[PDB]
């Protein structure tokens, strides 16, 4: 038994054209959990909306889709890259603010009839590493109080978690975390970006020779066996698969292999308008339009490469590979970021004759 | 401004035909609320589904309606005429029993989705007065408790109460029931049947000059008028509206008016299969059928008569003068019982050109 996530993203309305995602387009059976990013983390540790229609119309239209699914869980996520973390750190820091910020989403969760909540502290440091247990912990203790006012089944609780081995080290009591997560969701991807100077693979699901040695640990498996060796059971490791991919600006045309010297970020792309990253179904259209694909067999990824632009992603191929890794190595799962990122109409691809979600299928197809 | 209830029924999964009563044939804003008829009390003063299918199929059927209309409000409804009032009786006697009840029913609510919950026990007795308010007291007490336990709008909570001015005397303290009731659906029908031995209107707006003065009182005007003047604020009482009928086989076919001698019930027909009732669409069938009309202008009501077989129903006419009455005399809403006799296919009746629910729409189109 496996678990299958997929993150709804709120700011994907805001794509023009075909690339718009709006909760209609989610397909029945795809997740067990919809994880929704992100609610808003107030300066005074209250919850609320981040965009301006989530509560009456973003969170319903999610909402909707138990209607052809009755089994599916929607999860409230708060925190992400953007929000940073000063407002984390000073809630988490006193009884009384962990207590308020506790009190405020229980009832936010409840008004709007979420399932869960997906704590995506971005993330503890070695100053937070007591106080994040201590709020973890708490939330915890509060989900079961309120089942019990009725014995009704608790909200569960999980967390987006970081997959390097430094910060795993300086941030999460992971024996202790385990015991009060109901899974984490490790998010071994973002290994290599545009903030480096040379091209490289965003989530590579193992080790290439060519790797430094700083590297080592920066993959898939690697990631995952650490969280593992840290204490966290293997059934409450959720491996992270991106559909999206990150692209650079080549120094040299010429130069096109994992690791070519770049001058900076990828362009901007079509849809995604943010330079250094592109969707699937944006490489597709790149595709069509003659770039070229290479496989890497070593790390299980493709890249994409068209003039001086170069990206590393995921594809049909790599989740084909990683998915069934996760079944052969037993972890705990897999979860997307994001549904949003798919070929979710089937109209950008060509070569999956026209079906929708052809990477985030996958995870029913073998874990199902 | 003004309440729409609808009544669903957990037996009309069995009509054969079109007359069969999915949750899934029920339209958006129809209604403000549906009240679900009926959960189970056991002799033991638990709560519990009565119907095989109604936790794990019919529960959910009425709660996915809630994706085309938002605001749609699910009260589940207990005891109704059926039941009988022998373990209403028993569990209300005591502190201790209606606690146990009272527990074991915000359990079933929480645990099944319902907002609210409709008390329908018909009807407490003298010896029930005290025990019947301070069961009423006790409910609404916990459901503010358990608003506030779990960080929710509390449940609604609703009784179906008597139309008879001698019944509502000696069993319903009504100042005081007010103050705890959201409202209240008065049950201004079944006022006349098949257990008279003379044909009678099932529910009239007014009284008729020819009613004997025992009967003044029983018609929708007076018996609300009585609610009222006993202490129950307008817009606290919803006016009953029925979408079925009841019938006689009369003792002389040519002896067919108002008040005319019975032999006894109309025959079993072919939907409802229970002699003495008869839904709307079936009227339909019968008007189809050559039957005939006549509408009853001091009551506002038609009957029909089709050989010696006699009934008094509600159709559209009948319906629209009450719904304008209740806006004329500011009362607090309608509701019906039930949506399962009206013409919710479209598919009976003739004259409406395939309107669905030609009765029941009645109540947005007017009321708003």
């Amino acid at each position: 038994k496996y678990v299958r996530g997929c993150y709804f993203t709120n700011w994907a309305q805001y794509r023009p054209g075909n690339g718009k995602y709006n909760p209609e387009h989610y397909q029945a059976n795809l997740c067990e959990y919809i994880f929704y990013a992100f609610a808003k983390l107030n300066d005074d540790f209250t919850v609320d909306q981040f965009e301006w229609n989530d509560i009456d119309v973003l969170y319903p239209g999610v909402m909707k889709q138990k209607s052809s699914q009755p089994d599916l869980k929607v999860l409230l996520s708060l925190g992400g890259w953007n929000a940073g973390t000063a407002t984390f750190k000073k809630m988490a820091a006193t009884y009384s603010n962990r207590a308020k910020f506790i009190s405020s989403l229980v009832s936010f969760l409840q008004q709007n009839k979420f399932d869960g909540f997906d704590l995506d502290w971005e993330y503890p440091e070695s100053s937070d590493k007591e106080n994040y247990l201590l709020l973890c912990q708490e939330i915890l203790a509060k989900f079961e109080e309120v089942a019990k006012c009725t014995s009704t089944s608790r909200l569960l609780f999980t967390a987006a978690v970081s997959a390097n081995p430094k910060t795993v080290d300086a941030g999460y009591d992971v024996p202790a975390l385990a015991k009060v997560l109901d899974f984490v969701n490790l998010m071994c991807y973002d290994f290599h970006g545009a903030w480096e100077t040379q091209t490289g693979i965003n989530s590579p699901l193992y080790s290439r020779k060519e790797d430094s040695s700083e590297f080592k640990m920066w993959n898939v498996e690697q990631s995952s066996k650490y969280w593992s060796d840290k204490g966290m059971p293997k059934k409450q490791i959720i491996i992270g698969l991106p559909t999206y991919g990150r692209g650079w600006t080549l120094s040299d045309a010429s130069k096109t292999d994992i690791g070519a010297p770049a001058q900076g970020s990828s362009t901007a792309t079509e849809y995604l308008r943010e330079a250094g990253v592109i969707s699937y179904y944006e490489v597709c259209q790149k595709l069509s339009s003659g770039a070229k694909r290479v496989w890497d067999d070593e790390s299980k990824t493709p890249y994409l490469v068209q003039g001086n632009q170069w990206f590393s992603y995921d594809d049909v191929e790599s989740m084909k590979a990683k998915i069934n890794w996760i079944k052969q190595e037993n972890y705990g799962g897999a979860f997307v970021w994001t549904l949003d990122y798919d070929d979710f109409l089937g109209s950008f691809c060509t070569e999956h004759n026209g079906k929708k979600y052809p990477l985030i299928s996958l995870m029913q197809e073998i874990l199902g």
